[PDB]
């Protein structure tokens, strides 16, 4: 009906709705506005599988998937489609069954099976270009599907790690790594195994190309920048007309480099600009970086305006806090630290609930107490200062009885109220934090642990896309890349022959998996009992 | 085999500390520093004492539990430092923008978070009415909440586990 | 009807009948 601007629709609308569900994977379907009906479709099984999964018929969708090639890619897009058609369900009761589709389970089960035998082939399968779904890789499809449980699989983590070390020993002591990093001479020696003057140059490239090394470099450079900024803020801050210095200029240029690197990361990593901009908005850390650079830009105005000498300086101080919070992101890699950050991030009910719980009692308590002690106060700002300072200071042992106790310049009521507070907030705060922490923790023990892995994968891809030069040195790599573009991995796929063998091998693996599942079904105690009962009944009737 | 155990190593550190401290009697000028070294050696021996407890059926498992919990040191040192140093830098920036002594700034910025936890809040140097406030109050509240729930809780979930 | 217990009981009864008859 919208396009107009027995049923009326045709394959055109099916293609359009599939595009709406998946942008890159399956856009080209049924291009050639329709094709001659006499022509048989290029690949039937996929069409039937799609038809089944749309009409929400599981036990047939499985069957169609069975005899279809290239299955691990399908059983993931299918999960994406069903999980998508949840916000579009008119009836809630139905909305539950389809929300129980668990198509992803097939993806996991098959991937495990193929991973069991010939892993060097399994990795080839994992990032091979897909012939049918408009030539997209499995990983992209998992991202769009947002299948966290798939990332949680061990094969995914093994492959991610293999990428993470570039061409180096998978495992190497952290100290040995630091030693190889600090001194280039140690690199030439065989401290750790290295994957296979020009020889020295290739070794140098192999060392500096590995992601982990770029990661460490960005870490140390970020520390450097933080320290220089802290020094400038501490002592360099001076009156705007005669307050900036060459060091301030260097810091400003450093910030210009940082923001340029962030723009490169955001926009040049994505058909339309609006699409890439949405991708950039998606993550939280990018947003925090944006807030940081905004704060810096607005603060830089301080040097220009003499009178606002102090306020802009304060803005800079806050920007320092912002960068310090930015630092936390780094921690994600470590196996131990990460889950803690995941746990504290998941616990976001506390802010809202506790702000209410503290305010409702504190403001009323302060109003009542100030009513008792001094009934004549004519200053709104002084009352604000007092009523703010009292609950802010009474928690931390600052109890000025010289202004509250007539014997020290209504008492027992104040004591009773303070006791009620120090009991109910105490038991109420730590306890709720903790029950939820355990449950929130426990929730994190499963789902946020999976997120940690999800976070690890995201970080891995991010650092892979970065060039070797540090934030202050990016000014050369970005310029060189732009110059090369003006002058002029996962994506790589094999040839017909090579690939075909892989496809056939995967097919055989799927068949073995299904036969094994059936065999396990045969030995169900229930099945044995039923067969036994049937045979006994037959024997009885015959005898 | 001797290097293997930890207690042997602690004993080695103890005797090393004692040997280096004994040099104090020889050198007149270093009268105080060597004495301090001896004082630390006392701490070392007191820690050495803990090993004895292993035999008892009740006590032992407690020492085992506290020894296994070694993530807290690293994680919490980071968690405290990252916030404390930045908070101190920002607050000292607000209160007194003209400080020319690195050691005095060190003393102040060290003493403040070290003392604010234990009820030592010198408002005579922080409150203009007692010689920017509300931001400091908000940050201190955020700290005393997130570190509180974060510390004991993590210690405890991990302690249980 | 499909309780494992029910299946077992029916089976035992039929076996006993078959045994007595045979
Ligand atoms: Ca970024
Ligand atoms: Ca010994």
């Amino acid at each position: 009906e919208e396009g107009r601007l027995l049923p009326a629709f045709s394959l055109h609308e099916v293609s359009r709705v599939l595009k709406d569900f998946l942008h890159d994977a399956c856009r080209g379907f049924y291009q050639d506005w329709l094709p001659d009906l006499s022509r048989k479709s290029e690949d039937p099984w996929r069409d039937l599988f799609l038809w089944a999964v749309l009409q929400n018929r599981y036990e047939m969708a499985t069957y169609f998937w069975a005899m279809g090639r290239e299955g691990v890619a399908a059983a993931l897009a299918a999960c994406k489609i069903i999980k998508e058609m949840s916000h579009l369900e008119k009836e809630a009761e139905v909305a539950r069954t389809m929300r129980e589709a668990k198509y992803e389970q097939l993806a996991l089960d098959l991937f495990s099976e193929c991973y069991s035998n010939s892993e060097d082939r399994a990795f080839a399968l994992l990032v091979r270009r897909n012939h049918s779904w408009s030539r997209t890789t499995c990983l992209h499809l998992a991202t769009e599907a947002d299948a966290k449980a798939f990332f949680a699989h061990d094969g995914v983590q093994a492959f991610l790690t293999k990428i993470w070390w570039g061409d180096m020993a998978t495992g190497t002591p952290i100290l040995r790594l630091l030693g190889a990093f600090t001194c280039p001479a140690l690199i030439y020696t065989n401290l750790i195994s290295f994957s296979e003057a020009a020889f020295l140059l290739t070794r140098w490239r192999k060392f500096w190309g590995a992601p982990v090394t770029v990661f460490l470099g960005n870490v140390v450079m970020y520390f450097a920048f933080l320290f220089l900024f802290s020094y400038v803020l501490l002592v360099d801050f001076r009156p705007p007309p005669q307050g900036p210095s060459g060091s301030e200029v260097t810091l400003y240029f450093w910030v210009f480099t940082l923001v340029l690197e962030e723009i490169r990361q955001g926009f040049f990593t994505d058909t339309r600009l609006v699409k890439k901009f949405t991708l950039y908005v998606e993550d939280n850390w990018n947003k925090c970086d944006m807030v940081a650079i905004f704060l810096f830009i607005v603060g830089v105005t301080c040097r220009m305006v003499p009178s606002v000498f102090e306020a802009g300086r304060t803005v800079l101080a806050i920007d320092f806090m912002v960068f310090t919070l930015r630092l936390i992101h780094i921690f994600a890699i470590h196996k131990q630290l990460g889950p803690k950050i995941i746990i504290v991030e998941r616990m976001m009910k506390d802010v809202f609930f506790f702000l209410f719980f503290l305010s409702v009692w504190l403001v009323a308590y302060g109003v009542t107490t100030q009513a008792l002690l001094h009934p004549h106060d004519g200053r709104l700002e002084w009352i604000f200062r007092r009523v703010l300072y009292r609950p802010y200071l009474q928690i931390f042992g600052q109890i000025p009885l010289d202004e509250i106790d007539e014997a020290r310049v209504a008492n027992w009521l104040v004591i009773l109220l303070l006791v009620t507070f120090l009991l109910v907030t105490n038991v109420l705060l730590m306890n709720l934090l903790i029950a939820m922490f355990s449950y929130t923790f426990q929730v994190v023990q499963g789902n946020a642990d999976m997120f940690w892995k999800f976070q690890r994968y995201h970080l891995i891809v991010e650092y892979h896309g970065r060039p070797a030069l540090a934030p202050p040195f990016i000014l050369l790599s970005h310029l060189s890349l732009v110059l090369k573009q003006v002058f002029r991995h996962l994506e790589r796929d094999l040839p017909d022959p090579v690939d075909q063998k892989i496809i056939t091998w995967e097919t055989v693996q799927k068949e073995n998996f299904l036969s094994t599942m059936e065999k396990r079904r045969r030995d169900s105690e229930e099945e044995v009992l039923r067969k036994t009962a049937h045979r006994v009944d037959l024997i009885a009737k015959y005898i």
